[PDB]
């Protein structure tokens, strides 16, 4: 009855190796180590994610590319700038999804109500090219996996970017359920999923997006966050949850957009949480690596329901902290840009979109 928290020194620094974000998983479960948050969890090593447990959703030939250059035919396969071939990312997302797939099995064999993959959550990468520092969507493998015992599964997506990887896949059926609140404005990655974009075919209407402009902070997030999420919820009625937690809406992000703090994410946590329903709880964004430490930390705080030590324990990465050394984050000033006039404009157009679900 008690979380399972996916950790491995294998697995961590695996993670640590992805180029775009060195050391940001040491420093996450360090922070978790630190306040001692994981002897109140279930440990649980994860698996490796088997040539065919990946095949499920990335169509083999990416799937063997990946392994080759992980030991010219790289720009075929979605590799890019925003994804290197660094010998060897093969067992880098294979530990990844692997994870993801790991976590969901637990909460597919009763083992916890909560699973937990903060080194996990790349919502971008499509089944057959890499994209967004994204090799591997483990949120999709996540999602089938989930599929197995639960019917109707929700996933939700509260990093910067739209999840648009996980859209894609579940634009087309009705048994899968995509919120994602994100930034929109064109030339901001991935520039896909203005509210507008709602899924095709026999899943119309099961894919919100809600578009959002710079400086918005707590209160006004938790707002568009419980307001979709209770019409999203009463109207879906869904038996597991997969929560993206990505770290880069928080203030200190350099990719300084939104105005977010821990709590406030943490509000919409606690919210999803009291569902009761199976969650699957992934990371994502996260570049200002002591913010989004802090963050993850704050997150399994409320996820275990226990409230931190403010000041940062000692540890590896201490002097990443300072110089406040504090676990909480101040709010950056500067304007509010969404103006309270569209978020009802938006609000509506998706309120309006659940009536006809399902
Ligand atoms: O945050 C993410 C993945 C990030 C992918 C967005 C691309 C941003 C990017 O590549 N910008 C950049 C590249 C090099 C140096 C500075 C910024 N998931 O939501
Ligand atoms: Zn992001």
């Amino acid at each position: 009855l008690v979380p399972v928290y996916i950790y491995s020194p294998e697995y961590v620094s695996m993670c640590d190796s992805l180029a775009k974000i060195p050391k940001r998983a040491s420093m996450v479960h360090s922070l978790i180590e630190a306040y001692a948050l994981h002897k109140q969890m279930r440990i649980v090593k994860p698996k490796v994610a088997s040539m065919e447990e990946m095949a499920t959703f990335h169509t083999d030939a990416y799937l063997q590319h990946l392994q080759k250059v992980s030991q010219p035919d790289s720009i075929e396969y979605g590799l890019g700038y925003d994804c290197p071939a660094t010998e060897g990312i093969f067992d880098y997302a294979a530990a990844i999804g692997g994870a993801t797939i790991t976590a969901a099995q637990c909460l597919i064999d009763g083992m916890c109500k909560v699973a937990i993959n903060w080194s996990g959550g790349w919502h971008h990468a499509k089944k057959d090219e890499a994209s967004g520092f994204c090799y591997l969507n483990d949120a999709v493998l996540g999602i089938l996996r989930l599929r197995r015992k639960f019917e109707r599964i929700l996933y939700v997506d509260l990093d910067l970017h739209h999840g648009d990887g996980v859209e894609d896949a579940f634009s087309f059926t009705s048994k899968v359920m995509t919120v994602s609140l994100h930034k929109f404005s064109p030339g901001f990655f991935p520039g896909t999923g203005d509210v507008s974009d709602v899924g095709l075919g026999k899943g119309r209407y099961y894919s919100v997006n809600v578009p959002i402009q710079d400086g918005i902070q707590d209160e006004k997030y938790y707002q568009i966050c419980e307001s979709v999420l209770k019409e999203v919820y009463q109207a879906f009625n869904p038996k597991a949850v997969v929560l993206q937690l990505g770290a880069d809406t928080i203030a200190g992000d350099p990719m300084c957009s939104f105005n977010m703090t821990p709590v406030g994410i943490g509000k919409c946590l606690k919210y999803i949480l009291q569902w009761q329903l199976a969650t699957l709880i992934l990371g994502g964004g996260g570049y200002n690596l002591a913010n989004t430490a802090r963050c993850w930390t704050y997150l399994t705080g409320v996820i275990l329901g226990k409230t931190l030590s403010s000041e940062i324990p000692d540890h590896e990465f201490f002097t990443a902290y300072g110089p406040d050394y504090v676990l909480e984050i101040t709010p950056s000033c500067r304007p509010d840009r969404n103006e309270p006039h569209r978020i009802q404009q938006i609000l509506n157009y998706i309120k309006g979109n659940l009536k006809h679900v399902v």
